[PDB]
């Protein structure tokens, strides 16, 4: 059961169940209205209202996988309170901090009620929710599910963007940049790995001052990991002179650490002995559709993917518009005719019951499909100006319907990619 | 302010401020529904919502004093859980009994809506409620206010009920009998003051069966007043064999208990010695409307000037009836005439514009007035069976506007009365 509901996110939402329960939660409550915070233990409550059913406080625990910016390139639930960032990896109780939906998380997920339908019932978030950019390898994310693995690094955003906008013409695939949120340092792509390297500089000949660190170390595991067995061994002096919104770290280098006269050796002796290169090998592997695992590259061809899973629903709506504009043309154009009826006179109703006038508007099929629209006209409606109104509407939803009718859905794309701001 | 608003009753509705507050938060609590139970902690806790402001636990002692049955001869709050009888003074905590509106209080209050508005604006419960028959003297009550006290002892319902019959035409005052709940002996009025008698039966020379004890007297309170001074004297020898809905007490008498030979000096050293006889003398001065102090005799003088009282309300609501029964006579006669002068054309609505027809329907008073709904008219109201649907609405309120114009208040109540089931 936990390979399919409980660890391992999805394509085209990009979330795992427990973390579709958290935006949904976080969409109910803001119901009500946008701009307002729910606090988050509020939130843990109510994903078991949702039908989350692994404990509130994993909730609370995923609520700070998301609430937090520093394992986020593209955020998409706004935060108020205390949650850390790349120093510290853990967030304040849930009781403290407070959460919603943010202007990207609209600005990105619009046309959300085609979700297809979830298998549990009890589950009021369905399968998966429709997006415009899949965030599940733009993040990055760990997860462990029964006899699997998967670990994925997030990359760029715009770039990505450059690529899925040649890919909609079906151009060849574009390798991202490998980017973190607040990293400062260096990702190389080299035989599969990356080498995640951090920026250290030579203040002086023993001395040395660094400011990013691998995601693998934050304050406390780049202290016990690093600097406390460099220290215990006799090697440097570390100190921690790190910033809020940053790392720091002053290096002095004893006389029993000796340093390479050749800068490429003494680059790698100091780039290995503190850990500042990280081999990370991304585990692009994650379920597609109803439960099925998928192994991909990059960003580049699951959103290439996800716009062609995409497509079909903008089809559909196409052809939805394409049917509710004409429905409307024709109950809006039978407006307008039977108030031109009824001006020229040419339906008497006046000196008559209610069952005559039914079946006396039944041998027209147009009035007899909408007498019920058409006997719900008022003293509004008897009127020569709102016959002109009326046909206007007519009109209107008739030029709507050759719209739809004549539109694509490779430009309403670019339209709903236009409106990003 | 605690001789107005916290101790001591009021005539109209029977009841204090805090028994307002106590009945109007059982009602806002059962406007969902009537046949559901409410706890009465959550009543204790909605009463200072309504504007109770002496403590809630003096809530839940209300809420007892009313949600039991033995010191109620007609009783108007239904109740769940363990409240007690006689034998037992106290009920349960307020989170485990719950109590809601009886249909006993809906036979009794109608026409609550006409209560005059309380003098604290706070207050949502008004001055006093409208009952039918008020039942500051049909339960009893003891109240001490700042230099005032009182203590009223319940009477009958039904000769009281014959009483008020008399009374509606201008008879006698009748002195009702002062009958308590779930009591036994009897009650001989003498000098003013009344002698309460419970019963006592020799079941033998020297052996003794008491099956009622007065109201001063719980099992508590009769055991250690009277069954333990007599057995510590050295004169009875007592034991408790009381019942779940009754009293019960086997008493032998020792050697040393002397009992007279004569049935009257037996009787009579037995009866005071045993404290079955209580002298009550009833206060029956509680305020009448807003706060003034009144001394009356029983309950037939008090639902006496309650009808006299009652009579300018149902008088008020007559005219009203016959305000609203000529208001709705006059609209669906603009209704029905409106809609046959369009069934024969003599007003033309169509070609026209909204301005022309409303100073077109300017010219006809009625029409003028009642444009509003005569332009609220549908293709529904465009029709001659709906004309005449409309005329029998006019003719329905007319005949009621004369009905409620040749009726009587007297008349009224007696029908008022007439379906108390």
């Amino acid at each position: 059961y936990t390979v399919e509901n409980r660890a391992i996110p999805n394509m085209i939402d990009g979330f795992k169940p427990v973390q579709r329960f958290v935006i949904a939660r976080a969409l109910d409550l803001a119901r009500g209205n946008k701009d307002k915070f729910h606090k988050l233990a509020s939130i843990a409550g109510g994903v078991a209202d949702l039908g989350y059913h692994h404990g509130e406080n994993s909730a609370q625990d995923a609520g700070a996988l998301m609430a937090n910016t520093w394992n986020n390139n593209f955020p998409l639930l706004d935060g108020q309170g205390n949650f850390g960032s790349r120093t510290v990896q853990k967030a304040a109780a849930s009781r403290y901090i407070f959460a919603r939906v943010s202007k990207n998380f609209y600005n990105v997920y619009k046309d959300t009620e085609y979700a297809p339908v979830h298998q549990d019932k009890e589950h009021i978030p369905p399968a998966f929710y429709l997006p415009i950019i899949p965030t599940v390898l733009l993040n990055g994310v760990s997860g462990i599910a029964t006899g699997y693995a998967t670990y994925i690094l997030p990359h760029s955003v715009s770039s990505v963007k450059k690529a899925v906008l040649q890919a909609l013409q079906g151009k060849k695939v574009t390798k991202p940049k490998v980017e973190f949120p607040e990293f400062r340092g260096e990702v190389v792509e080299i035989d599969g790995q990356y080498e995640i390297r951090g920026t250290y500089k030579f203040t002086s000949r023993t001395q040395m001052h660094i400011t990013e660190i691998p995601y693998k170390y934050d304050r406390e595991t780049y202290v016990s990991k690093i600097l406390d067995p460099l220290e215990n061994k006799g090697f440097i002096t570390w100190d921690d002179a790190c910033g809020e919104h940053g790392f720091g770290f002053k290096v002095k280098f004893r006389k029993e650490y000796s340093l390479s006269d050749n800068e490429e050796e003494r680059h790698a002796k100091i780039m290995k002995d503190f850990g500042l290169i990280e081999r990370r090998s991304q585990n692009i592997t994650v379920i597609n559709e109803k439960g099925k695992l998928q192994v991909y590259d990059n960003v580049v061809d699951l959103i290439k993917d996800f716009v062609e899973v995409r497509k079909t629903y903008v089809q559909k709506r196409i052809d939805n518009k394409i049917k509710e504009t004409e429905s409307a043309f024709r109950l809006a154009f039978a407006k307008a005719h039977f108030i031109k009826k009824v001006i020229s006179g040419e339906i008497v109703v006046q000196g008559k019951t209610r069952k005559e006038l039914t079946e006396e508007l039944s041998k027209i099929d147009m009035y007899s499909s909408y007498v019920d629209k058409l006997v719900g006209m008022n003293i509004f409606h008897m009127t020569s100006d709102e016959a002109k109104k009326l046909a206007e509407e007519a009109k209107a939803k008739k030029e709507e319907n050759e719209y739809w009718k004549t539109t694509d859905v490779v430009t309403e794309y670019t339209k709903d990619l236009e409106e990003i701001k």
